[PDB]
């Protein structure tokens, strides 16, 4: 019963998959959908994926429309494919795992998670549909979201946020915060601590604790002193140094978050994915300070200093390993004297 | 409850659209249409068209399997769409006519030919089917083919051959031979007395007529004698004059096929289409005469020889028309002192 | 060490990748991979594959250059995966498999097929390279070809003719029939008593026993009173039936070759891949006779009689099936007071 | 050693080509550069260039990442290529020029400035560059930059300004005015008297000038007042005219951020691309006051004052030559009893 | 007064470009070209070159329609332009040349080949061509050809063949064996003494000597005798050694015809440009031999054989240069004890 037009007749009339019967006449030209609205052509969708433009159009139009787990954490997780639904990613444009199970006809490699091919891949699993809870109690290998408690199973406390139709939010109206839940080969995992990114964007950031908002409002000098941040390179670090042509630290957001008020800056995602670390080409527009791989963090800065300040500063340069969201991120410490000179997530 | 999974089920399991039911996974990618066979891609169609690669695909699988007239004819007779059928043409691998009337949602101009759109169209409608020769009937334009008497409606014999999927045949095991009938703005036309072109290659070329025999048997000398055809310029019109740069004459294919079998050529079909008279820049491999734009037609030897040979001959130049194929053809008559000098189609 | 430009390198100066050293200056404009020679592009390959131009050319340039199995027997057998080579498919211009085994970095999903990924995939080895039987003794599931003995496996005598570059051929510089070994699960699998198909062409077919001979040489009539084959229905299923507007019978190759001789016809290929059986809409130009499924397969004649002679003709209608090329091929047997009616490979 | 998959490796790794080695996994689909991050495929460049998109990728990862000249600049200099470097042009999306020396194998014409064929070509030498001023001393045709003095050479003081990854910036970190050099046939050029343009954008317009702070933050009655500019046209050529249907001046880039503050209007680059005079088909959305060609430089107000009070008003119409950016700018001067009624860069 | 509408006007019309007046409607999706021919698209061109589509469209349109020399001799002669003509590769379908003087305005480089830009390029003039033998006595690059002799100028007698829209024949309509000169740094060249290929094909293979229909008609032994060739190991290097699975010697294209005749083989064209030798990967279907890369050159058989015989036979190994179409061919000859092994066009 599926098909282009039918999927089509869902996206126009219901501004997505919803299995409702129903047919509009489609044109297909390159890697764009198109349906006829009153004798015209209507682009419904353009492909931007490696996937036939009728297959992308289809796994779109059946993306997960519930708050999901943000593809980095999936990723960190060790998510190969979801159960009965599509994790779209807003950052490639693309879905998030290359195949599918009870989706689509072109992309599933099974109809149900309990198929012998899903046993070695981690499967996710959402505890908000009914009857996938007891899937992943009998899971070789998958990842399990839930509002609240399972019987037998500890949980992970999971980020505050989650994706909701490509936005990142902290529910109000919704729940966001899940419990995470991991099997590998049949055994139930004690998932580590872990640290969380906040997912803050440079233009729309807003600070999450009164150490935010302190060094968003003070000035350089008035903060550290307040914190009592000296010797930890949060001048570099934090705030950056764009007095030489390399610009120098600037590898946590909220420090770009507070030079973005003053001046503008170009930031080249020459990755564009969902990723704990993200790296930038920056160029600063006032100084023309620049670095071609600058790593940027969103750490709640509070996190940031705590990470820092449990470091041993006697050694010239080391990798200082932290889990954050659940992978284990390698940090360079560089120091001098028994201070710090540099801390920065190891482009490695 | 068309859709395109439907059409490529249809393509895979009945060789082509039988308003079976069922889907298979198909792929789009460019102008191809791909269905998967055992976890692999195989190709169902390449767009040729200008039409959408899912419309071209639905069409071509809509393509009526009966024999069917030479999309030349349907042309010269003034046809601009098919009631409820698709005419394909195999010649420029796309649709013959732009629109159709109920087939496909995204060409479909109507869904009946009795709808107010279709009534300045001249619509093509096939006695064949049960209801077309009545439509034809309240039709304000159209063309009808039947294989018998329509009471009251004086017939046009047409030609012996109709195209049965992309072949030119003489029926044996099916029909091919029609009567014709033609209406323009609600007033039924008398078709003009007409000869037909044969519709033959130049590698499978066969004679249809004693005289066609003698013409590939025989030297040119001795069938111009017997026929008694000096003073027409057939050395030059039909033989051909590949002493000079620029080949002279050679505008009837039974000439060409005669040549063919000697020494091969280039034929350059610089407008591939079906046409009652075909262009060619041809170019003789043995001697290196060409033309840019060589004439050629299709007759039966005996009925372009009865055609010369009824012109006055006492002019130096005059247009000639004589109808071919239901359409007027201009040829260009040249002589010198009451002999033929040469007789082509007007080139336009 | 591998690359594009080295790939393209070992076709410019190879022929094929042979693994040497070096780069050519390549471009790729849509589907096409080109080569500067002296200032101008010459092509190197076009893409008609659903994988990546790029990706595409590097499984082509690492082709399999040996007799290799033809794709519709590996098909038959369950092949999923090469290890370490690429079977082309040049039926469909394209991998025969969609994954890879230490070939290429887009497409492989192992580098060696003993990697727990390819354990439930039926891996195909290649008993001419080194390690291979090893590797097919270790491997859960498989398929393995051998020119020898292998000790305790009980062999599989294959087809006499095998793929070389595109060529099926019975090799005499070189050997084409191969011992076959099958695994499922761990077990070795006991290959099916079987028939072979012959795989040849309509415009190239000679005859391979001296039953083909007298099938072409003799007329119908003295055919089937030479070899007893009186009330088998041989005039419709082999010889074919013109007569109608359905094309009657037309089933083994050797009857469309006959018929070819004296008369040409088109045959649409609407699956164009490799199978035991193969549907054609096959138009006859002569009688115009035309069946848009005609199921048409290529055994030795010899084969056909034994096959058709060896069933039970008291019953109306019964599924006949016969081992083809290790696949089971289901056949409609139709009989009436003791003759066959017809009996042709079942459509589905 | 070069290749496309080390051209991605150095995207993923280093930002940009930094001579690093390695290999990704890439695929090229239409236009765009994939890797393979983790079983998915993430963009790495969109060819908007008409080079093949591998070439153009390769272009993009080996551009300048340096502070350098604007491309309207090198354009008006007469550069037709760059010494071992790529100057990528981001109006354009594009390289600045067609060819290459020593950069990549598909566009380079040489692979050192010094070979014959760049003898009639103005290089573009960059005196930061190891041996860049010398191979300028020894060409026939060139332009040099450099950061001090060369020499024997007079320099002719650049703009402030330089492009740094696209972003144009007058450097605090990185020195971005340049001493520029030329030679034509052998010699040394003397470059004229040259006004510059500031390069400034409507949406982060900055004042350079106490004329500038108040033209922006002055009515325009008291400006022109304090200016003695009554008699100049500013009311027209550089307030706008937004009463009429054909928006009247507004030529002026500091004129158009004036408006802009007040209410928007919509700008159509037509001709996209870097160059001394801009034009744009301007619609004004208060008012609906729109030009189709509405020619637009960004001078320094002074700079603009100085010129136009440096006229002769007493002729009705004349075009008036102004070195800027080292091109020659045509203006048109309409005058009427000894005031100005118009002055704006030439539509010529 | 260049245009697409003009250019296509014309090729409907004349078959080509022609210089005429007049406007046709165009529609260019994708890489084609179509005109509305009565309401429907028909395909005009289709690029293949990797030029953009109504550029290459223009250029093939402007190709020249006269005899011309085949591109391998314009090849191997340096030419890098022609003067106001397109030499059209009808083996790659594409320009023979990058660039164009006075014939399009997107290639032009220059509107007459006096222009300093064409100085150092090889221009091709054509003699036939008014003007054209004046303007190569005042080039300082160029290759001409003439039907005659020209004042002063030591004429070099080129190929009997040229190249007639993609025919490649000896005239007799028409003039084909040209004078050829050639100019290199404003001095005149003398050409070498040459032998020539032959160009025919392997399907259309006609003998040009008593010597070669001695070779196609007596038995291997019985030729070898009567041309006294015992020794010179023509068995493998003209007939073919086809009893290992590496297919011996086959370098002459009459060997490949005479074996053509008896049994089929594929010949892969990996480089499919014109050149003066070929290499093909051959695949014998009879034997199974195969050859990866198999140079071929078309050499009448008495001029191979002159050359073999002229050759000193006492060293091992070493490398025989011979001009032939007026480059230097490489051939490695093998020699044991007074005897060739294997004479063969040396892989590079
Ligand atoms: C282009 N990308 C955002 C995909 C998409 C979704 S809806 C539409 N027209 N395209
Ligand atoms: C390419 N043209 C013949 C259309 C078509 C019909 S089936 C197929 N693969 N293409
Ligand atoms: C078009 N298909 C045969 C693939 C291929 C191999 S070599 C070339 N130019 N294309
Ligand atoms: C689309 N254009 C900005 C080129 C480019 C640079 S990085 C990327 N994905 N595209
Ligand atoms: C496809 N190639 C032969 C170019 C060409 C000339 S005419 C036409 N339709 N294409």
């Amino acid at each position: 019963a599926m098909s282009l037009e039918n999927v089509a007749f869902n996206v126009v009339n219901k501004g997505h998959f919803d299995g409702q019967q129903g047919e509009v006449p489609v044109s297909i030209i390159n890697n764009t959908v198109y349906t006829k609205v009153d004798g015209v052509d209507v682009e419904l969708f353009e492909n931007k994926t490696t996937l036939p433009v009728n297959v992308a159009f289809e796994l779109w139009a059946k993306r997960n429309i519930k708050p999901v787990p943000e593809v980095k954490i999936l990723n960190n997780l060790g998510v190969d494919i979801a159960a009965n639904t599509v994790i779209w990613d807003y950052k490639r444009d693309a879905p998030a795992h290359i195949s599918t199970i009870g989706v689509c006809s072109m992309t599933d490699i099974a109809k149900k998670p309990t198929e012998t091919i899903c046993a070695p891949l981690t499967v996710f699993f959402d505890g908000r549909v009914d009857g996938q809870v007891d899937l992943f109690r009998n899971a070789r290998n998958g990842v399990l979201i839930t509002e609240g408690s399972v019987k037998g199973l500890q949980p992970s406390v999971g980020p505050k946020q989650a994706s909701l139709n490509g936005v990142t939010l902290i529910g109000e109206a919704v729940k966001t915060q899940f419990n995470y839940y991991k099997k590998v080969d049949g055994v139930v995992q004690q998932l580590p601590e872990t640290y969380f990114t906040q997912s803050r964007n440079l233009q729309e950031f807003k600070p999450r604790s009164q150490m935010e908002i302190d060094f968003l409002e003070l000035a350089m000098d008035e903060f550290i002193e307040r914190y009592k941040l000296e010797g930890y390179a949060f001048e570099h670090i934090v705030y950056g140094d764009f007095s030489h042509s390399q610009l120098g630290g600037l590898h946590l957001l909220i420090g770009l978050a507070k030079r973005f008020k003053e001046s503008p800056f170009e930031l080249e995602d020459f990755i564009p994915m969902d990723s704990t670390v993200k790296n930038y080409f920056i160029t600063d527009a006032q100084t023309g300070s620049s670095k071609c791989v600058c790593s940027v963090i969103d750490l709640l800065l509070d996190d940031f200093v705590e990470i820092i300040k449990s470091q041993d500063l006697s050694v010239v340069s080391k990798v200082v390993k932290v889990t954050i969201d659940y992978t284990e991120i390698s940090f360079m410490l560089w120091c001098k004297d028994g201070h710090v000179e540099t801390f920065y997530p190891k482009l490695q």
